[PDB]
């Protein structure tokens, strides 16, 4: 969720250039951003982010049932650029932004905006209303070409803030061996007993509901061998743009 990165990464872009959602949102899937080539001081412009996916896809929801995807994004602007105020947003633009609430990544970072989770059917392309700064009123903003970075995610992530896996990832055998028993559970899920004949050790790997097994009793499994399908139909991607803050003369 945008809140898990905000709660524990102070800045969303790491030194490698990867945005921190990729730490738990593990599949890669394309993101796009259109931004005007150039903008004038103190004018509103739109940055439109596309987070595309095949919409007949159903993911495994937190309780085993299958459902639709939700989308979220993090937009990293230059310092000085910020969310356009309501009075400066046009009516033709206010129906375009639906009724999204863009939040600041942290109150002091006015130039990093997050939005989501919002339903994917409705918001696969999102319009962020940005106000361009004015050099004459800000001594560190110049007429220059500026980088803009976006991260876009659709679907539930794989790892939670404490390091726990969710049920929207592969479950791997914690031991090699032969499966001696597979107990299909009452309300869903499985209990798999592995006899690691090599270590004379018995281990039981538990599998959550919404996942289907790739293994049979009597089969030899290796350590970390996938025991289930990969149920993840979503993914995170990132992209970048360059904008020219333009002198109103030449
Ligand atoms: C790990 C600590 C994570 C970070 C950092 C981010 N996300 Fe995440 N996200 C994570 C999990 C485990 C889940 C699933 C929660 C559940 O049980 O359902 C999510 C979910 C989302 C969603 C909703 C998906 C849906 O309902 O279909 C979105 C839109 C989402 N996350 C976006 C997102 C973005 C853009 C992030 C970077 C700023 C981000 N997440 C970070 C785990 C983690």
């Amino acid at each position: 969720y945008p809140i898990f990165a905000q709660q524990n990464y102070e800045n969303p872009r790491e030194a490698t250039g990867r945005i921190v959602c990729a730490n738990c949102h593990l599949a890669s899937k394309p993101v796009d951003i259109e931004v005007p080539q150039a903008v004038l001081p103190d004018t509103v412009f739109e940055a439109v982010v596309k987070i595309p996916y095949d919409m007949q896809l159903k993911q495994v929801l937190a309780n085993g049932k299958k459902g639709a995807l939700n989308v979220g994004a993090v937009l990293i602007l230059p310092e000085g650029f910020e969310l356009a105020p309501p009075d400066r947003i046009s009516p033709e633009m206010k129906e375009k932004i639906g009724n999204l609430s863009f939040q600041n990544y942290r109150p002091n970072k006015k130039n990093i905006l997050v939005i989501g989770p919002v339903p994917g059917q409705k918001y696969s392309e999102i319009t962020f209303p940005i106000l361009a700064p004015d050099p004459a009123t800000n001594k560190d903003v110049h007429f220059l070409k500026y980088p803009i970075y976006v991260g876009g995610n659709r679907g539930r992530g794989q790892i939670y803030p404490d390091g726990s896996k969710s049920n929207n990832t592969v479950y791997n055998a914690t031991a090699g061996g032969i499966i001696s028993k597979i107990l299909r559970k009452e309300k869903g899920g499985y209990e798999i007993t592995i006899v690691d004949a090599s270590n004379e050790r018995q281990v039981i790997d538990i599998i959550p509901r919404g996942l289907e097994l790739l293994v049979s009793e009597g089969e030899s499994i290796k350590l970390d061998q996938p025991l289930t399908s990969n149920p993840n139909v979503g993914g995170f991607g990132q992209g970048d743009a360059e904008i020219v803050l333009q002198d109103p003369l030449r």
